[PDB]
């Protein structure tokens, strides 16, 4: 017996490709001492080899492990098991089998073989590649199961649920098959003990699941399909219902009657429900902990009855047309509230003083994209121990100043005050927000300098201050913020140079400094930013030459890195640069016209990516409209991910490096308005991704390369080059 146990386990170990995996599994040694093994009274009862790259087929598993007498559970989640299940001798003692997150493949009918495990009651085969080929007939025939998870497979087809349940489901308590492409009907009316049903993210577009008496159902998730019928009538017999998730479908009309007496979580998000919030929902106030109505067509006010929902932790009403003043009278009674999301509505008026009390309970306050006005509450975080982590007030009409008292929201992780009409300075006291990761204040009328005090915020990742009236230089304090990964200061009136300490921000992925008055040379230390993929310096007063060293990472960039990209059309003179990459969270695109008084560019063309290992490269480089000079370092050509390169409008001379032809990712290439001479390198015919080029206003000569993409570009892209010829230009005179 021990003999048999140890021979089975060691035989399993020996079939493993990796010889480091079960280092302590050893023959002539008791398995009860092995890692991965659970024993009771010196007998093996469970094996857990999850998250270990075994790289063997199911046949090895069923041969060795599943035949172990007395084995009660086997956990092999994320263990690189492949192959298919099939017939094997299986212990009567085995009650749970977890094969999730593997590479099991073949028709789901293979699972019928697990019927040989007479004791099997729990089965997880989620996140594999099981499918259902053609004719959906017969049955799964595992009607002893209490729990079955077939989620995230490759099951495509109609009435697969009927197939799962055809042979009986009187024992079933938990059915999940989410994340497939199943369609048709769901009939669980004979599953009288079913407590959990998840058919979400599938291809259901016809009937609502038929639940029958719905006598044990507590959790119902049909979200992420295309359903439109009468779910209300479907769930009306479900008196045990705690979670109802019908989000991301195609339901319409007003919120219908619902079974409210046991309800904890309700989501109707992402449908087309209309009307006001009806007062009958009040019946769930004894139990309701989470409510989500986001992304519908609701309107009107927030009903006073919400005052009695004392257990409500989360109220999400974003993206509707709710209106009126902040219903503080009601919000104050919601003892339990931690998340309040009213963003993307039409709430208006000023912030009430009572709101300050909420700083004491909420973790998240989201009022972004409404019609609020007036000052931001000076006293907001006045309470002894405020919990507030996220404060989103962006895209409103707030006036006045940023209250220094926000330094008292001690747990603040994210502060978004962008797209308002705030004036005054950036309070130095935000320096004492020791956990702050995101500071976003762009598109306001902020003045003064960038607080040196930010140097106290070690956690800082995001500093977005575009479109203000900020002056002075980049404070050396920012050098201490080594987790900065996104710095954006475009469209201020800043001065001075890029500090060389810039080099020691190994996480900086985006540096946008356009339309200021920065000067001096480009620091070669820029090449020491191990994360830099987006460098925008257009429209400044930079000078000197381009440092080859700034490219010395093209390189071992580990990985890649919520925004809007607004492309410059090329029909406006006063509009400079390839285009603006701007932070765009909780902001309506409709309000982008608010830039009209700051930005000479049109705003019509709004846009919202590769994968790296250690191959990653700079993706975006724009240094146009400066006073640069010298020669383009041929290292310029070392960036296979560079899809944009704008060096237009400088005083760059010498010839175009042939290495430019190595930039296989290049879509845009602007080198117009410079002192460039010599021949356009033939190598540039290798580029096949170009959508725009400009080499006009240089001193280029010789023929335009006959191959590549040149012929597809108009004469304009080549004008003002005396000795240049060849189509699209006039034929060269040999
Ligand atoms: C770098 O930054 C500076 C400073 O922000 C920026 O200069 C500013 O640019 C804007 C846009 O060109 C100017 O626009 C002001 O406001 C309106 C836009 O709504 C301008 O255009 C029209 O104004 C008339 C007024 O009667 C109006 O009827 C019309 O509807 C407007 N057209 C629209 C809808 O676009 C005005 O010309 C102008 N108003 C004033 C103050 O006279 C700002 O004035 C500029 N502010 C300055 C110069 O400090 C500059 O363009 C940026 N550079 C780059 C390359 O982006
Ligand atoms: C079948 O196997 C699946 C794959 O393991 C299970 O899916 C996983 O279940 C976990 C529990 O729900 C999830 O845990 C995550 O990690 C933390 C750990 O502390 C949890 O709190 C979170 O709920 C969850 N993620 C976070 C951070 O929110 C796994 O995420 C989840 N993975 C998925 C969904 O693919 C199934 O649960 C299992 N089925 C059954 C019936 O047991
Ligand atoms: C799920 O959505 C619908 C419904 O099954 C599928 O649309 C079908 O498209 C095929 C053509 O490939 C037609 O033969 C079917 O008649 C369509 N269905 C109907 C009723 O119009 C869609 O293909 C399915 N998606 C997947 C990936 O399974
Ligand atoms: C209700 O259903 C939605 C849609 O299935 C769930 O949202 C999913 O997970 C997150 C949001 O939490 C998003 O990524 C998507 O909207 C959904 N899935 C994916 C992978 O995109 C939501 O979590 C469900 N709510 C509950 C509590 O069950
Ligand atoms: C870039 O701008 C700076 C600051 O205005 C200038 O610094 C120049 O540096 C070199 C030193 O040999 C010379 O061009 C001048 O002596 C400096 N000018 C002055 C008085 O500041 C200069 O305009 C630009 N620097 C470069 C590299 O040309
Ligand atoms: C299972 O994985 C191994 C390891 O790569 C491979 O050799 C074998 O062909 C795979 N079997 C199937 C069914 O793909
Ligand atoms: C939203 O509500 C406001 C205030 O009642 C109303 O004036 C406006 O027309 C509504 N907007 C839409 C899109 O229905
Ligand atoms: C950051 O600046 C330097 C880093 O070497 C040093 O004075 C100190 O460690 C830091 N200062 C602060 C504000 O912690």
């Amino acid at each position: 017996s021990l003999y048999r146990e140890i021979h089975q386990l060691i035989s399993f170990k020996d079939v493993l490709p990796d010889k480091n995996l079960l280092p302590d599994w050893s023959s002539n040694k008791n398995p009860c001492t092995f890692d991965g093994v659970t024993c009771r009274d010196d007998k093996v009862t469970s094996i857990d080899l999850s998250s270990k790259p075994l790289n063997v087929g199911f046949s090895a598993v069923s041969s060795s492990l599943l035949s172990l007498t007395g084995l009660e559970s086997l956990f092999l989640s994320n263990s690189h098991i492949n192959g298919s299940v099939s017939g094997f001798k299986c212990s009567a003692s085995l009650t749970s089998l977890d094969l999730s997150r593997n590479s099991l493949s073949g028709p789901v009918t293979t699972l019928t073989s697990l019927g040989s495990c007479s004791g099997l009651k729990f089965l997880n085969v989620s996140s594999n590649t099981l499918d259902f080929p053609g004719k959906v007939s017969g049955g799964l025939k595992l009607n002893s199961l209490e729990v079955l998870d077939l989620s995230a497979n490759s099951i495509s087809g109609a009435n697969v649920v009927g197939w799962v349940l055809s042979d009986g489901c009187g024992e079933l308590k938990h059915l999940a098959i989410s994340g497939n492409k199943i369609s048709g009907d769901v009939d669980v009316s004979r599953c009288v003990n079913l407590e959990f049903l998840d058919v979400s993210s599938n291809n259901f577009s016809t009937g609502i699941p038929f639940l029958g008496d719905c006598s044990a159902l507590q959790h119902l998730d049909i979200s992420g399909n295309k359903l439109s019928g009468d779910f209300s009538r479907a769930i009306s017999t479900c008196t045990e219902l705690k979670l109802l998730n019908i989000s991301s479908n195609q339901f319409v009309g007003p919120i219908p009657p619902l079974p409210l007496k046991s309800l904890q979580y309700l989501s109707l998000a992402e449908n087309k429900f209309t009307g006001e919030i009806p007062d009958f929902l009040s019946g769930a106030c004894d139990t309701l902990t989470g409510l989500d109505l986001s992304g519908n067509h609701f309107y009107g006010a927030v009903p006073p009855f919400f005052g009695s929902c004392s257990l409500l932790e989360s109220l999400a009403l974003s993206s509707n047309n709710f209106s009126g003043e902040l219903p503080m009278d009601t919000l104050l009674k919601m003892r339990g509230l931690k998340v309040l999301d009213l963003s993307f509505n039409e709430f208006s008026g000023e912030l009430p003083e009572s709101l300050t009390n909420l700083s004491a309970s909420l973790l998240t306050l989201d009022l972004s994209s409404n019609n609020f006005s007036g000052p931001i509450l000076p006293n907001l975080c006045q309470n002894p121990k405020n919990t507030l982590q996220e404060l989103y007030l962006q895209n409103n009409g707030f006036t006045g100043k940023i209250p220094p008292t926000l330094s008292n929201c001690s747990e603040l992780v994210s502060l978004h005050l962008s797209f308002n009409y705030l004036s005054g300075t950036i309070p130095s006291s935000l320096g004492s927000l020791s956990k702050l990761r995101d500071l976003k204040l762009w598109l306001n009328m902020l003045e003064g300098e960038i607080p040196q005090e930010l140097m106290y915020v070690k956690t800082l990742e995001t500093l977005i201050l575009d479109f203000n009236d900020l002056t002075g230089e980049i404070p050396s304090g920012l050098s201490n913020c080594t987790n900065l990964n996104w710095i954006s200061l475009s469209n201020n009136r800043l001065t001075g140079e890029i500090p060389k300490w810039i080099g020691r921000l190994e996480n900086l992925a985006i540096l946008k400094l356009s339309n200021n008055s920065f000067s001096g040379n480009i620091p070669a230390e820029l090449g020491d930013c191990r994360s830099l993929i987006w460098l925008d310096l257009n429209t400044n007063l930079f000078n000197g030459t381009i440092p080859a060293a700034m490219f010395k990472q093209s390189g071992k960039i580990a990985a890649n890195f919520r925004y809007v990209y607004i492309k410059n059309d090329g029909m406006k003179k006063e509009c400079h640069g390839a285009g603006n990459l701007l932070e765009f969270q909780g902001i309506r695109s409709e309000q982008l016209n608010r830039l009209s008084t700051r930005n000479p560019c049109n705003i019509t063309s709004r846009v919202y990516s590769p994968t790296f290992d250690n191959n990653g490269s700079m993706m975006f480089l724009d240094m146009s409209y400066n006073m640069l000079s010298g020669y383009i370092p041929k290292e310029i050509g070392s960036m296979p991910y560079l899809f944009i390169l704008n060096l237009g409008h400088n005083d760059i001379s010498g010839s175009i490096p042939d290495e430019v032809g190595d930039l296989r990712g290049l879509n845009i290439l602007d080198l117009s308005s410079n002192k460039l001479d010599g021949r356009i390198p033939q190598a540039m015919s290798a580029l096949t991704m170009l959508t725009e080029i400009d080499l006009s206003n240089n001193n280029l000569s010789g023929p335009i390369p006959e191959m590549g993409q040149f012929e597809t570009f108009p004469p304009a892209k080549f004008l003002n080059n005396p000795g240049l010829c060849g189509y699209p230009l006039p034929r060269c005179d040999p």
